[PDB]
């Protein structure tokens, strides 16, 4: 009678930790959700084969609205697992589900997995230098989210990097590309004119982290906004003040313009 | 011709990903470094038995200085694995190793694993709300670092949470406890008088992240400074402004005082 939150990792079924796999193999029921992120290198069938269990996929509504009516009842009499892409508690609201579990008298444990939040280290940007993070959300009809613009501005004033999670509408198979994110940001810039995100802004794009051959690119918006970074998922980063070692890596590994090596002090 | 940077994860030998383990098992040579961080819940022997390959441990100098003299020459003609605690490249110096590999004409790939940066999500605090991060280091001789104090100040001023890594005597396997960190912070507060860290400051302690039985506690410094949080490692977090779900999680899961529920959003 327990509930395991288990992360599946960044890209494919092998991104789960050994700990996660062995525990999942011992569970009576295995649930999962694939709406918080996209695992571009695998399929539900491959994950099921690896774990050797049939997986019950839940929709956002199943979870947010009925987690305690679908999953918790079973966890009271069986060992249950709830799988999620990346790390289960990063850039999701699944942490709140641990409260529902507790109040239902169900013990829960968390098994971590690689997350895009730390995988950004592969960009060469100092991870301790990132400030507040935000999500570039899809406009919805007349509704046009812009709060993430203010996040970049706040971090930039402090010389900190900004990690921009890109939106995803799994049920509509909508996965925001770094290009779309840049386009939206430029539109927000035209509205706010804060001089935060322009054609001359240096950005970093990381696509399909977790794969052996992810796309890591750095350059000015005007040059990357029309570049093909490959299939999603994508994350966008707006660096703050670059240190020489960060610039060196972006140039050597991400093909950034050599001119960024000449940092401004 | 290939060099694999493989992360070992948070706590023990099972924290490596399936992908990382399977790749390591296929390598001709396997190196490991335990000077940037440590695997508190395991030993070199257990990691070695899990992979089934002999593992050669490298010192700080072996890597920082002679990486190209020890590892790269072998990577030129063989498949080589370089194991590191946590997630590869989260450690700042590791990024340049990829450049050295490139310079030496050796291909390198990164196999991610869980890192504290993403694992702190288990504290129930929103990952988006974390600001700049810092490390609390042992004062030694005529060196008493205090910059981490200013990081907290700047983050808190913006309502952001502050992730504080605690110092470690890598070679000696000696860890700074959350208790010692609180002591130091209270001392820095005395010589800073910024009202940033006091007996009434709410803090969160995360012990042994990655283990199946981590300790997660939250409360005011005055009440937690002398509490036993169990074996290391310990991570300290100074929350900024909480929203109600973060507060509820801390109360329900971390045993925080009900007082914190009067959030200030
Ligand atoms: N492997 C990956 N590569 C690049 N971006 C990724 C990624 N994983 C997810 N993302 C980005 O982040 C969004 C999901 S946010 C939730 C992520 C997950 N909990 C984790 O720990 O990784 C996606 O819409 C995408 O923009």
């Amino acid at each position: 009678m327990v509930l395991y939150f288990i992360g599946l990792g960044l890209y494919d079924e092998r991104d789960i930790t050994v700990k996660g796999l062995e525990i999942a193999k011992k569970c009576d029921y295995v649930f999962a959700e694939f709406y918080t992120s996209l695992m571009a290198g695998t399929t539900l069938g491959r994950i099921q084969k690896l774990i050797g269990k049939e997986i019950r996929v839940l929709s956002r509504e199943d979870v947010e609205l009925n987690f305690e009516n679908i999953v918790l009842p079973l966890a009271k009499e069986n060992d249950v697992a709830f799988l999620t892409p990346g790390d289960p508690l990063v850039a999701t609201t699944h942490a709140e589900l641990r409260i529902r579990a507790k109040r239902a008298g169900v013990e829960s444990y968390v098994i971590h997995a690689p997350s895009i939040y730390s995988a950004v280290g592969i960009t060469g940007l100092h991870i301790y230098k990132f400030g507040k993070s935000a999500t570039v959300a899809y406009p919805e009809g007349n509704w046009f989210p812009t709060s993430y613009y203010d996040v970049i501005k706040e971090n930039a004033e402090r010389g900190l990097h900004t990690l921009l999670f890109l939106d995803i509408k799994a049920e509509k198979r909508m996965y925001m590309t770094a290009n779309e994110a840049m386009e939206l940001l430029l539109k927000v810039e035209d509205m706010k004119k804060g001089g935060v995100f322009t054609d001359d802004t240096l950005v970093v794009v990381l696509a399909r982290a977790g794969s052996l051959n992810p796309t890591i690119r750095a350059g000015y918006v005007k040059d990357l906004i029309r570049e093909d970074f490959g299939d999603p998922p994508h994350i966008l980063i707006v660096p703050g003040k670059l240190m020489i070692v960060e610039a060196e890596y972006l140039v050597e590994i991400a093909g950034a313009p050599r001119e960024i090596l000449r940092v401004n002090v």
